């Protein structure tokens, strides 16, 4: 099982990776990702891994607070490096979300959202959904969530939780004016896979893309478009921790 | 084929219906007890009626909505498109779109109750606090305190549970959205806030704490429920039938009711 | 100083409730439930309210005390174990009031004749069936056309109550205005509404008018009474205003502090 | 006496702005552009909001009025139509104050003027202690917090969720910006209203570099150790001749504006 580490750059998460590459490593030809860290260090092993996803599946030990993708603690790797071993493992699948920015494409994937900022001025773009108008935004910005994002900056922004197990996107407001000009739909907006949502610059034409707080300054951008990735990524299920469960732990106590 | 037209009450719905009744007299014979194709003339509320009406062979009925006031989610055939309703279904020259629906199971302290929802299924309280534990998949989640809770079907998001800040669903989604009503977090009984969506094959459970009597509403029928003992919510594995003749997507419909 | 007491109605209040009476009678205090000068409130905020209603017509004669026998509440704030020092403080007449705002509510009907309620928290109004379908004529101006479940018009110290439930802010009791909250708003094209909460000042009328149903659902505090042929609603911040003996220094932003963050 | 008009940039506002400078010479009206007792802006919000700043050592002596080029404003209520009245009414000599907001910043102490609001973000994960009045409430974490004037609640307080207030009443708002009310950081929600000589006290909690904007002039200070928030004793004033409420404009902004 050719697997492969990664550490946040701490004390602890550089010494548990060491008491774990104990019990082959390719860090090119990857089956088993293992995450030590948090949440943050695991969006950055999901990146660095995006064009091989379908051959991957992830596993996340957290050197501090429970995360959603990073649960294991760190005394479960003692346990962890023996069944990963065993070669008997079921993996589970969360949908993606693919952002791509017209000019030449430029594709991107997220593992929690993408939002579209304004690069100084007002954020005032036409959102378009399926080659149909829908609404004229203006405000700070946008947010495309994925089912697995949700409990992220999605919720922060009055976004609906919904479980990984669900194959769709979660478009939220931020900050919309919402006025006579502008009126946007307010609620939340859920779409399913094959939906397409196209974001059409009114003017400016120069915005802050962000994936997985990757946030790059975008120029001279004439669509942006969300819809649902065909590629999915893949954990590694050994015990037992419903989605639902994290949830409580993290808001509900 | 077998069809049969409900009607709203006012005076545009019964006229409107009269007028094509006349038009199947194609190989087409009313029947209100086995029909194929059954048309609602009014509103969206007009189209909860037929579909409770049916909801026992709904596996064997395709649904048409018109709408004789405003423009609605169900009800969206506009009457001046009643003429060619009228000679396009004659034909059979249709397609078939299915949304999900809801199941509500309420037991006692006995048997137990079940019903469908098009819409959405609420539970409130019999006039004081409404007090409950969310018990997700046999897994406490919460302890609720306010005003009630909303179970939406994805077709039903554009309805109650948008007012009470839910999410809209596309209803190509087959789940069910739970939103709150007016909860009061006071450390004492802290919610989630945010509205949770449930895929299939997961169930939300109501526990009563205190008071056993809840007022559970299911499309707007809300009858008094005395010593429940549990209110399970779960998506139900039957669906209803649309008969889409056009092409009137789900997206431009919200946009035609809020945007505009 | 005339005086009364009321009760939750539990053992522990009762019993509080008697101890206390017993304890005024060292000092020249003397009980009265018609005419008097201080009013103790031993329960809840929800006993508090009908303490209040209970004297909605003396309420200039009289200095409201609230003492929460179990959780903390934003009108009842004493501890039962401060029972002892409430009286001594009260006997020598050691307190100074504090006033909080009042809410007035206006009900006219196809003419009985009218009717007038005061609020201590807020003022709810809804359909008695079918949808709620209303005029918002803010100053004789329209506003918007509602459609939902109803309205809900809030105190300042009413903020904390169904009005935060709702959405609503909070607002400190000294600030004299009042909070109109949605609930459950269609808000579409044909019934555009501000979906925000709007904070009036005093002297502004909200009026309420019917368009299509005339029966209406209306809520003073909890106490919902249906209300037939239903002309117009009228909000406003009304002249009279809730006085508390203040012996301490509770914090309201502190009251809200321990109940819904943490204590 | 004095007056002076500021201009947005674009043709229109300056056009306009030259049709009036010469109506007012053929009356008694002096023209200083750096101690003036009536400014007048033309273009709209973000124009007025410059006009206020660019002049905000002398509120005491200055009537503002608001022209807007393009859409109705809060500020920029005139229209440019009525220009011409305006010259005249301006030249035969009631007046509004509204509240505004002192922002204080402790790292040298600095002091900021807001007729909207005072945002305070960070630089990533922006984390500070709540204090109201020399005492904890709660522990912030998200994207900032924003503290806005009555005349600023239409504004940026109202896409963040925030209350409308009316600007006859002295106060301040407070409202989250995108927070993550968890276990550890358990925020109210809920916007809070503040009367005066009720000072909230933003301590930071990690890093001491915050992003602090007053009315879109944002300015990164560093090292900061208070930031501080009361209701400004310094009142704006404006220039009333036609009665045009509040409400109204809240109306004719976010409901419709059926006469345009
Ligand atoms: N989302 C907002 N909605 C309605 N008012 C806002 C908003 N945002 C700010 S300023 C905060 C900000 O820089 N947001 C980034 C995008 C943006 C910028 C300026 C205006 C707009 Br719109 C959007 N404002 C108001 O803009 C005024 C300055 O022109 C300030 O008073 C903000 O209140
Ligand atoms: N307020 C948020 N609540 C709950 N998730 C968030 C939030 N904000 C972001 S990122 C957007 C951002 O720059 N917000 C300004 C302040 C901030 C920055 C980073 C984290 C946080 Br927390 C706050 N996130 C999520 O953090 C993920 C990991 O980087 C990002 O993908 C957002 O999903
Ligand atoms: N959802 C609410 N959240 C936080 N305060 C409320 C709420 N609802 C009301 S009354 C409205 C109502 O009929 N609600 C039905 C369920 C209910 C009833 C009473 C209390 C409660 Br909690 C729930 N209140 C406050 O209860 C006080 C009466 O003792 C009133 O002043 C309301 O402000
Ligand atoms: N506020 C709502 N907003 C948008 N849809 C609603 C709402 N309220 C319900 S029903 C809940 C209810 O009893 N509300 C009391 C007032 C009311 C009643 C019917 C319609 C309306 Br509008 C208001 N609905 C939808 O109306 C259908 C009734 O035919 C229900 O299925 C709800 O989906």
């Amino acid at each position: 099982m050719k697997y492969m580490i990664t550490s946040k750059g701490d004390e602890k998460s550089d010494l548990l990776r060491l008491n774990m590459i104990a019990g082959e490593y390719d860090d090119v030809e990857p089956e088993i990702v293992i995450s030590i860290g948090g949440d943050g260090t695991f969006l950055s092993a999901f990146h660095q891994y995006e064009e091989r996803l379908d051959e991957i599946a992830f596993i996340g030990i957290h050197t501090g607070h429970l995360g959603f993708y990073a649960d294991w603690r760190p005394a479960e790797a003692d346990k962890l490096v023996k069944l990963l071993a065993k070669g008997e493992y079921q993996k589970v699948s969360y949908p993606l979300l693919k952002t791509t920015v017209k000019y030449k494409e430029a594709t991107y994937l997220a593992l929690n959202e993408s939002t579209v900022k304004s690069s100084g001025g007002p954020f005032v773009v036409d959102v378009v959904i399926n080659d149909i108008h829908f609404e004229r935004f203006r405000g700070d910005g946008l947010c495309m969530s994925t089912p697995s994002g949700t409990t992220a900056y999605n919720k922060s922004l009055g976004g609906a939780l919904m479980h990984p197990s669900i194959e769709a996107m979660q478009l939220t407001e931020m900050a919309s004016i919402n006025n006579r000009v502008y009126r946007t739909i307010g609620s939340p907006l859920v779409f399913p896979k094959h939906h397409v949502v196209s974001l059409q610059p009114v003017n400016d034409k120069d915005f802050q893309i962000s994936v997985d707080h990757l946030s790059i300054l975008h120029r001279d951008v004439q669509e942006i478009r969300y819809e649902v990735s065909a590629k999915k990524i893949h954990f590694a299920r050994f015990r037992s921790f419903p989605f639902w469960r994290r949830v409580h732990d993290s808001f509900i106590e």
